[PDB]
């Protein structure tokens, strides 16, 4: 009943502004009406967008961006490099508060040598760089002499992207228009509905009754469409890992050997098969679905004998409670978690009943997010991962310089300090050099087991189910929450 010219997809999220400049993460939305210089296949490789080529310095400090002359905003005015020096200077202002602001820091200048020549200098070396260029352009000839912050363009977006605004309804859908001049390919479906759907039993309900085409389906609703013909389920491999953030602040988790006794305490096979329906794989560290990955790694089995060994080690010894107990002192802490997490919320309560069986106490704490400063809390059941360059979620997340009471836009809120792990990361992020770069992401690695900053639990798998008629849907790595799997709607086609 839903228009054969009529792709409805939900989402779990509305975003407030759909603008690249506030964008998190992989938007939805805002990858539907942008496009950025660069983009990603189905394999995850880097491709060209709005830029054909490129050339870069053997320095890895100046990038000569050649530009695509057959590109047109959704107004039909011309994309050129005009746009692309207004876009990096607009999220590089700090007045306009982009979330992209961090990723460009390094950038010197931008020069326009002409309409389709844009030269690039950077103070530093920036492998990631090509990847963070494909954040959506924004257009100068709309925005120069506009807030960015509070623009109406924010909910009237114009972009380059394969689909048109149309149409907001606030807390409802978005409606979007086939970009008939799209660059890339010729867009196959003509009207495309974004809904937001954040119940997951709601878009299982919505989907199992032709009100929508695709959503992610949780794991647990799943038989709901499995061995029903009507529906396909196409299971997406993300970058997205849950893990236990220690806050080394604390004063049992300082100690290496409680944190390593707490990872053997763990069994995260069983996990993985039990809460996540073997929807998910056992994670040992963040960049298991990189080109970074050493693969030779050494791993903290399900082993409760060990852990207790270590903790023994430590100095601690069993009560008449049977609960591990050094002079006097009872190992003791808190699992926090964002109770709208309900997955989040059953990893913190597993993770205490294996602490539990190994003499461990500690104490489950569910509280709203944004209620509490999980940089403060003794550990944290946290969330990383990306399917782009390995830099992205290490450097910020594990740096000892990214200590969030140290620096305000560090992302490493346990406070982990570690020197190995450190160098590592500064020699990953300044070079190019692929076997160099996972030289020193084996060493990061390598340091991260010998120093463990979390328990990594589980790297998450995500279901898009579609209704059969759906064709040309491609899998890639998604990212948190399994976005990006819109990544090739405009080849989607009934």
């Amino acid at each position: 009943k839903i228009p054969k010219d009529t792709l409805i997809i939900a989402v779990e999220n509305e975003i407030a502004r759909i603008n690249p400049a506030y964008s998190e993460d992989h938007d939805a939305v805002i990858n539907l009406v942008f496009s950025g210089l660069t983009r990603f296949d189905e394999n995850m490789s880097l491709k060209p967008d709005l830029a054909k080529s490129w050339d870069i310095s053997k320095d890895g400090l100046v990038y000569d961006i050649f530009l695509r002359d057959d590109v047109l905003w959704h107004d039909g005015v011309k994309f050129s490099a005009d746009d692309v020096k207004f876009s990096i200077e607009a999220f590089k202002n700090p007045k306009n508060n982009s979330s992209i602001y961090v990723n460009f820091e390094d950038i010197k200048s931008v020069e326009i040598l002409n309409p389709s020549h844009v030269k690039i200098t950077l103070f530093k070396p920036y492998p990631a760089f090509l990847d963070a260029l494909s954040i959506g352009m924004l257009p100068k000839h709309l925005l120069e002499n506009e807030n960015l912050n509070t623009s109406s363009f924010n909910q009237n977006p114009i972009g380059t992207g394969p689909y048109k605004f149309v149409k907001w309804k606030k807390g409802e859908y978005v409606e979007f228009k086939a970009n008939e001049h799209f660059y890339l390919d010729k867009v196959k479906t003509p009207r495309l509905i974004i809904k937001h759907i954040f119940d997951p039993s709601i878009a299982s309900a919505e989907l199992k009754n032709g009100k929508i085409d695709a959503a992610l389906i949780d794991v647990s609703l799943l038989n709901i469409f499995k061995n029903d013909e009507n529906f396909g389920i196409l299971r997406e491999k993300s970058a997205d890992y849950r893990a236990l953030m220690f806050n080394l602040d604390n004063e049992f988790l300082k100690d290496l050997k409680v944190r390593q006794a707490l990872n053997y305490a763990v069994d995260k096979e069983s996990i993985v098969k039990n809460l996540l329906h073997d929807y998910a794989f056992v994670a040992n560290h963040p960049l298991e679905r990189s080109w970074a990955n050493s693969k030779n790694f050494k791993i903290y089995k399900y082993d409760p004998k060990k852990a207790e060994d270590l903790l023994v080690s430590a100095g601690f010894k069993k009560n008449k409670d049977g609960n591990f107990e050094k002079d006097g002192k009872i190992l003791e802490f808190e699992i926090w978690a964002m109770s709208n997490d309900p997955l989040r919320v059953s990893l913190a309560g597993i993770l205490q009943s294996e602490f539990r069986k190994i003499g461990v106490v500690s104490k489950v704490v569910a509280k709203p997010a944004g209620s509490f400063d999980y940089s403060k809390v003794d550990s944290f059941l946290i969330g990383w991962g990306s399917p782009l360059d390995p830099d992205f979620h290490t450097f910020r997340v594990f740096e000892s310089s990214q200590d969030s009471a140290l620096n305000d836009e560090g992302w490493n809120f346990g406070h982990y300090h570690d020197k190995k792990v450190d160098i590592a990361l500064q020699k990953a992020r300044n070079t190019s050099n692929l076997e160099e770069r996972k030289k020193y992401y084996k060493d990061f690695i390598d340091a991260l087991y010998e120093n463990p900053p979390f328990i990594f639990l589980a790297y998450l798998d995500f279901a898009l189910v579609y209704n059969k008629d759906l064709k040309g849907i491609k899998t890639r790595t998604l990212g948190h929450h399994g976005v990006g799997f819109t990544w090739n709607v405009y080849e989607w086609s009934k």
